């Protein structure tokens, strides 16, 4: 392995790395820092053009993966069929598609549509790939072990929405794996709650607890906090490596589709932001090589990188905004962390990543203590070189999902959910100030409008042509309320009983 298939924690002060395998399936450090190249690996231009702009998503993947992965933990062979058979379950021939020139040609605005997975939300590209990665390390593992003793893990974890498909389609039929997901009843809307309950495979149970989601939170936090509760206990996050990783495919992709031809190489992602996974994955591209603009952070009004970007204060905000884009709204952007490590030690450790360790440790201390922390301007200007930000109100959110309707061109009536719209939203105020239309624009989708009905409904209900079931409801997604549902019911936070089920899996798991 070289110094970018190795890895630290955000968080650490030691010399010690540890592997790709080990970064993954710990997913948290120790030290609740998270796990990051100390190096990102360089690609040069020639590359770039002359090579890399010729592949497909997937050998796009491959490409990028083995400069992150050493040849040792993972095979050409067996790391191309992870990458093959992770986006197979792609409605999407090239698995990320870019609609270009959707508003015409009197600008550059191409919406990427990353909803063709599964589960129609992004954050399949990642998921997948994860779920499928797991299952190639458990079983290396287990393939010592005698069919008896066998390690297998279960993934525990609760959903407001949405954010829990992503993870059950991502591990359904995974061997020796099981995933159990807790949901506040009545509180997931009909779409999010079948997809979750209706998949057939048995490695999967979600639980319908009686009560509120941060009441789901802690009596789901119990039980991982632990007790006598050792036997392999998976976790649902945001913050994993491979997750970072899978979603730098799409920046490549796109890119060389915005450009390969055309005499514009200069492109700008937008990018709707929430945890800044997605966000952070364009900056490690951007890092490795890819000469793009500065990145667009798109938020709502939870805007704490906004204000962050702006003033250098990360701030923990005691309300959640209630917004048309639920799937961003935080108090604090876990992977966020990640890039003020590299800032940090570019800025104020003179490249030393023990330094660097040290001084972020210490700031996500006193998060932990007076819910905010300064950096120097050094940080924060050192940001601005790559990062721009855009914070959209939910009126503009609306608006913006009504301005695409009547404004595309390519195709007519092209409808955004409203996370796209957010973003969309964000491009629109770059175009306008960035005074540069040659500049190609590319806007992240990560929904498909039919996840979040009302959002789309109530800004096109002013047009007579539209129909929710006519222009939006996919068929796939129509058969979803006709299929049989597994539910089951847990009155009561009771953590007694979330454990009590779980254990219910009639040994044959
Ligand atoms: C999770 C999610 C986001 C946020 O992406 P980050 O990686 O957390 O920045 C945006 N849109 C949708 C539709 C999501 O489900």
């Amino acid at each position: 392995p070289n110094a970018s298939q190795v890895y630290r924690s955000t968080r650490s002060s030691s010399p010690k790395t540890i592997s790709f395998e080990e970064a993954i399936i710990q997913g948290l450090a120790t030290d609740g820092g998270l796990f990051i190249p100390p190096t990102i690996p360089q690609v040069d231009q020639a590359t770039l053009f002359n090579d890399w702009s010729k592949l497909s998503f997937q050998d796009l993947a491959f490409a990028i993966m083995r400069l992150y992965i050493a040849q040792e933990e993972i095979p050409d062979a067996d790391l191309k069929d992870l990458i093959k058979r992770s986006y197979s379950t792609f409605r999407s021939d090239e698995v990320t598609p870019l609609v270009q020139n959707v508003t015409g040609d009197k600008e550059n605005l191409h919406i990427l549509e990353l909803f063709h997975g599964p589960t129609y939300a992004f954050k399949d590209v990642a998921l997948q790939f994860v779920g499928n990665l797991f299952e190639y390390f458990l079983q290396r593992t287990n393939a010592n072990l005698p069919e008896g003793e066998k390690k297998q893990i279960t993934v525990v974890g609760a959903t407001s929405g949405d954010t829990g498909s992503a993870a059950i389609y991502g591990l359904r039929g995974k061997k020796d794996v099981s995933v159990f997901i807790l949901y506040p009843t009545g509180r997931i809307s009909p779409i999010q709650e079948e997809q979750m309950t209706t998949v057939p495979d048995e490695n999967v149970q979600t639980l319908s607890v009686t009560g509120t989601f941060d009441n789901c939170q802690d009596i789901v936090k119990a039980i991982f906090g632990d007790k006598e509760f050792n036997h392999n206990v998976g976790a649902v996050n945001s913050i994993n490596w491979a997750r970072i990783l899978a979603q730098m495919t799409y920046y490549f992709y796109s890119f060389f589709q915005a450009t390969n031809g055309k005499d514009s190489k200069k492109v700008k992602f937008v990018v709707p932001s929430g945890n800044f996974g997605d966000i952070l994955a364009g900056y490690f591209a951007k890092k490795m090589g890819l000469p793009i603009e500065k990145l667009a952070i798109a938020t709502n009004e939870n805007d704490i990188l906004d204000r962050f970007l702006k003033s250098g204060l990360y701030e923990r905000s005691d309300k959640v905004a209630a917004t048309l884009s639920p799937a961003m709204d935080i108090l604090i952007s876990s992977n966020f962390e990640r890039l003020l490590w590299y800032l940090a030690r570019e800025y104020l450790a003179n490249g030393d990543d023990l330094k660097a360790g040290e001084i972020v440790n210490n700031w996500f201390q006193e998060l932990k203590t007076n819910g905010k922390f300064q950096v120097d301007k050094s940080i924060i200007e050192g940001a601005s070189k790559d990062f721009t930000s855009e914070r959209v109100s939910n009126e503009e959110t609306s608006e913006t999902i009504k301005k695409i309707y009547e404004s595309s061109v390519n195709p007519k009536h092209y409808i955004l959910d409203p996370h796209t719209a957010v973003g969309v939203c964000a491009t629109e105020r770059l175009i306008a100030k960035d005074n540069d239309k040659s500049i190609q624009y590319i806007s992240l989708s990560t929904a498909h409008p039919a996840k979040f009905a009302d959002a789309v409904n109530n800004a096109l209900s002013g047009f007579s042509n539209y129909s929710f079931e006519k222009d939006v409801l996919p068929e796939e997604l129509k058969k979803l309320s006709t299929l049989k549902k597994k539910l089951k019911f847990i009155e009561r936070a009771d953590v007694e009983l979330v454990k009590n089920a779980i254990e219910e899996e009639l040994a044959k798991m």
